[PDB]
RNA sequence: UAAUUU
């Protein structure tokens, strides 16, 4: 049992060391709790270890190589077969560590390990961005730790002393900035299916409501608007859940997390959303507060279907159109740019399904009687 | 809280 196999950190220790603010100094320690199971999950781990180290000035001695050292030892002394390595780290990998691990894993293809990261380290620093995605490509399951992980890293490596995992102000927040950030570093695409569903426009029929939205950042250069290839991705609404957004956080709102956590300063930027749904009033409503807020970006929103709230929508997208965000219907080319740039699409090309054209005819119509009244 | 990497 883990508990068995691991001496349980502190309580204090733990909510210290794993609070998930983005931003955070003071933390001179990394920790890793890991189990290492066998391919099926399903059972006890084979073994259970937690692993700490100061961040400077030594990175041999991060919780990372200290993990692959006592692994190396471990392995020696059991059967060998493939295994599972499941990490909960505090800080994501410095660069040294994340090219060790990337080194073992591309040199070891009976261990595959999953990395769940409470922060991450540097993220904004092109190094460290580069150093992620080797990681990635060795094989390393990136994700951030959100409550499952928390709570489940409180069970097994903590003495909570049977008393539950609290989780902290702010969990869900920091969790969905910090999300964001690692799918903008890794450069996770969109999958295809998944995009040709949620962006065709034809009249919607399913009866799922979800919002996928990408969005990237242009700034103002010499009277030209120049790419920002930094802040490029995707993301989706959150449904609601208790230990979330109690009610749910849509696409749009998501969006306008990112824009003061990116640190632009005070030049021009045009920042560009494609979103599968019009906002409905409340995104639009919380949109023109963004641009009544921030005069140095200019907001434009491409939309695939009209989103009727069954409330006052049609005011939303006048106030927003009024308070100067470009709010257009997408046509063919913006569909096959978001394909061609944020669409798994392995070297296809844009297919566009039956109607598009006749679709955004009709929608624009929409729209622009919408934006008349 | 943009957070000491030899
Ligand atoms: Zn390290
Ligand atoms: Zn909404």
């Amino acid at each position: 049992q883990i508990r068995n196999m691991v001496e349980p950190m502190d309580p204090r220790t733990f909510v210290s060391n794993f609070n998930n603010r983005p931003i955070l100094s003071g933390l001179d320690t990394v920790w890793l709790c890991c189990e290492v199971k066998t391919k099926d999950p399903s059972g006890p781990p084979l073994d259970a270890k937690i692993f700490q180290g100061k961040v400077y000035p030594k990175a041999k001695y991060h919780p990372e190589m200290r993990f692959l050292r006592w692994f190396h030892k471990w392995r020696q002394l059991h059967h060998d077969q493939e295994y599972k390595v499941t990490w909960y780290v505090s800080w994501s990998p410095c660069t040294r560590c994340a090219n060790s691990v990337a080194t073992f894993l591309a040199k070891d293809p009976k261990v595959t390990l999953t990395i769940f990261v409470a922060r991450l380290y540097y993220f904004w620093k092109p190094d460290y961005q580069q150093a992620l995605r080797i990681l990635a490509e060795a094989g390393a399951t990136m994700k951030i730790m959100n409550y499952n992980e928390f709570q489940d890293c409180w069970n097994k490596f903590v003495d909570g002393r049977g008393k539950p995992f609290k989780p902290w102000n702010n969990l869900p927040k920091h969790y969905t900035l910090l999300q964001a950030t690692l799918g903008e570093l890794l450069r996770h695409l969109m999958d295809p299916g998944t995009f040709t569903s949620n962006f065709n426009n034809k009249p919607w029929v399913s009866g799922q409501h979800e919002t996928y939205l990408c969005y990237k950042v242009e700034r103002l250069h010499n009277d030209t608007w120049v790419p920002l290839n930094q802040h490029r991705g995707f993301l989706r609404n959150q449904a609601p859940n208790i230990h979330g957004f109690p009610k749910g956080r849509h696409a749009a709102l998501c969006f306008l997390d990112l824009i003061p956590f990116w640190k632009l300063d005070g030049q021009q930027y045009r920042v560009t959303c494609f979103t599968s749904w019009s906002p409905c009033f409340s995104c639009a409503q919380e949109m023109a507060k963004f641009i009544s807020n921030n005069e140095h970006v200019s907001l434009c929103i491409f939309a695939a279907r009209i989103y009727d709230d069954q409330g006052r929508y049609q005011e939303g997208l006048r106030t927003l159109h009024r308070d100067g965000a470009k709010i257009a219907m997408m046509n063919y080319s913006e569909f096959e740019y978001c394909w061609d740039t944020f669409v798994d699409r392995q070297g296809r090309p844009f297919q566009p399904w039956d109607g598009l054209d006749e679709h955004s005819q009709a929608l624009s119509g929409r729209l622009r009687a919408i934006l008349q009244n």
